[PDB]
């Protein structure tokens, strides 16, 4: 029990990080595997367009249909139902919803869509995290708790290379009336340690967004970044708005139905697959987007458009119940909106020598900040997914003057939004 | 009120990194200097080895006279005050000794001495993170340990670039079943995490000592990786005997004689400049020859006269008190080791097909492991350093091994013995 936990800590720790490149592994290769089939027929352009339609519609209502008929708490990107099952309500259960968010959030993910690709493996930690727990039949109520936490965390660690977010994100969603012991928070660091070394093994970059030296920001532009946070503060108790209201009325124009909805999901993949070809700047997993938007590549008259079909499309692809979080997006969303401030700021205050890169970058965590309330794990992810660690000061005034600001306002975090909805329709039922 | 504690956490993770990479620069450009001052006048031998006798030996005896003139508690090893900082006893003055710990260890330690970079940094951090809260005076017990832990915690991940084992050792280095809140945690991992951001601001640096990518390790080889862990475990607590050992012999020689401990201290610095000028590797911070000797450079009788040579000058230089830490020279004295043992492994088993670096690494937390009896922040210690991650198992098998050997045989931990034996001493003088 005592140096026995410990190793189970370890084995959900090298099979969460497994687990977790091997879905990145796997989303890398249906990806280049449908844009090579994409270069392999280059006859006309309208036959492209439905090849390029009808695949990744495909794809999409094949993840569609193994979610909406095997497991329904898979679809809601994995942060509800493992927040809500660190408490004692809706359980988790491996022999459901392990094999279908891997073998059905692989082909809806990598097919095209503007999915995140943080938030199935983030419940795919918790369930290996649970899996590996009880079939060792090593019982506890505490214990249960410590190996489901670590595995929650874990599947941060090994998806964002973070292992410092990958701890505070689990830390900042707790309650902290009790207090914690001192085996439990080292199995959570075993854990999330064996997790991201399983996954430094197979990967080398230290990068993620290989954007690399910028310019640093002086005491007489700094106030512009608070600006920028209270923009992202009147923006955030808003998306999450957006978020629940197109919830409801996605559930609302497909009410049950499942051989309806399934051609729903193929419906509005197959949109999002067209996108990634005739204008590939606004669907996927944003990565493929935010170096771009970093340095001055897009012009103000086509960034707006940017941002309009970006919101348009993370609103209505991942709401309709599919696998996928908001990690990903968001981190493309906020870094447009800032380099779009970006160039309004460097268009406006010539006697400053700055540019929008770093306005970039000083947006990426204020979305995160703003929106799941979270401003200690929107940061440091940040400057451990890029690099150019010397904006720390223009990054921490930008996330805690964002959050303060939108606490004022009124709104609460999206994962205690998502989870509280579904925790009423729990009770619901009868 | 807490958010103010996260604010003086925050305020501790941007002074300590800071203090270390001000540490870090006084420190090499020291050593550059001296390297420069060695080749301005380069004319023959003797007229060498006597300035490289007078100076970085000056610097000893600077050092040394800070040390016992202004504040006795920042000699030696630094920690284990850290570790009674913890308790409610060895009161860190902070005015005391954050005015010496600095200015004393950037000398002693650029004066090409034995000694490592981690203990007097993290006596630093927890002595940053003791001063800034009577400084805000917002008192509390457990207000406090959660701005000293924090410093504790700063201090090493800001000397290795570890954020990662930089709380695990404090993880490892604290009371059992002891429950502690949510406030605490958060307060040390924002010191940690501004402590690793402003480090890795100004020395922009993929990791800390390379080799580079090494082989891979197969799974019929490791059969050989526990034997090694039972080599370790049969010498760790022998050299830990061996440190307070050569402590009781310097104090023995040495019973208060500020003087000629000054002395003392100047002759033991020039002993490190003279056989550091005329071997490049014996001396130093115990990093000037960790990717020399990982790789295939040495021979088997030059290993063993490395190996002999720095286990009595690590000895013979720390346990006089110097203002140096036995955490970075350990991983040197021990992949020495190592890679002594894959030396003999290349010879005795060629049907295997590996070399003597992925069995150098093996070594380097091992005697951390055995010796501090912490093996999972040497396990992960060494993987942050060198970005090797593709040995994670034979580093699990070496270390758990060598733990085990250590503590089936006996024995006790070098930062928690030094504590006892001091806690022991002071109330043997006093009364």
């Amino acid at each position: 029990t005592p140096l026995a936990i410990l190793f189970m800590a370890a084995v959900v720790g090298t099979l969460v990080g497994l687990a977790a490149v091997a879905f990145d592994k796997g989303v890398a290769w249906l990806q280049n595997q449908r844009m090579g089939a994409l270069v392999h027929t280059a006859d006309n352009y309208p036959l492209l367009l439905t090849v390029a339609f009808l695949c990744s519609a495909v794809l999409a209502m094949f993840g569609y249909f193994l979610v909406r008929k095997y497991a329904p708490e898979a679809g809601g990107s994995g942060i509800p139902e493992i927040e809500g099952a660190l408490e004692d309500q809706r359980p988790v259960r491996w022999w459901r919803v392990l094999p279908v968010k891997f073998f059905g959030g692989l082909g809806t993910l990598g097919g095209g869509m503007v999915l995140g690709r943080e938030g199935p493996t983030v419940q795919i930690g918790g369930n290996i995290g649970r899996m590996v727990l009880d079939i060792f039949r090593l019982k506890g109520d505490e214990a249960r708790h410590t190996l489901l936490a670590t595995g929650a965390a874990a599947g941060l660690a090994a998806a964002f290379n973070a292992p410092l977010a990958g701890i505070l994100f689990i830390i900042e969603e707790m309650r902290p009336q009790f207090r914690y012991t001192l085996i439990s928070i080292k199995a959570v660091f075993i854990g999330v340690i064996m997790s991201t070394i399983m996954y430094r093994i197979f990967n080398h970059e230290v990068a993620l967004i290989d954007v690399g030296k910028l310019s640093d920001a002086p005491l007489n532009t700094l106030w512009l970044y608070l600006i920028l946070g209270i923009i992202f503060g009147i923006f955030g108790p808003i998306f999450n708005k957006w978020v629940l209201g197109m919830q409801d009325l996605l559930h609302r124009v497909h009410g049950g139905n499942i051989t309806k909805w399934v051609l729903m999901g193929g419906a509005i993949g197959g949109l999002c697959g067209l996108l990634g070809f005739v204008a590939p700047a606004t669907s996927g997993g944003g990565f493929n987007l935010i170096p771009i938007a970093t340095a001055g590549n897009f012009s103000m008259g086509m960034l707006v458009f940017i941002f309009v079909a970006r919101v348009i499309t993370t609103l209505l692809c991942f709401s309709s119940g599919a696998p996928g979080g908001i990690f990903a997006p968001m981190l493309a969303l906020g870094t447009v909106l800032g380099t779009a401030f970006g160039m309004v700021a460097v268009e406006l205050f010539p006697q400053y020598h700055l540019e929008a890169g770093t306005f970039a970058i000083a947006g990426m965590g204020a979305l995160l900040a703003a929106s799941i309330r979270a401003p200690l794990t929107g940061i440091i992810l940040v400057l451990e997914m890029t690099d150019n660690y010397q904006l720390i000061l223009p990054m921490i005034i930008t996330g805690l003057g964002a959050t303060l600001l939108a606490q004022f306002t009124g709104g609460k975090p999206l994962y205690s939004a998502i989870l509280a909805r579904t925790l009423a329709k729990q009770e619901a039922e009868q």
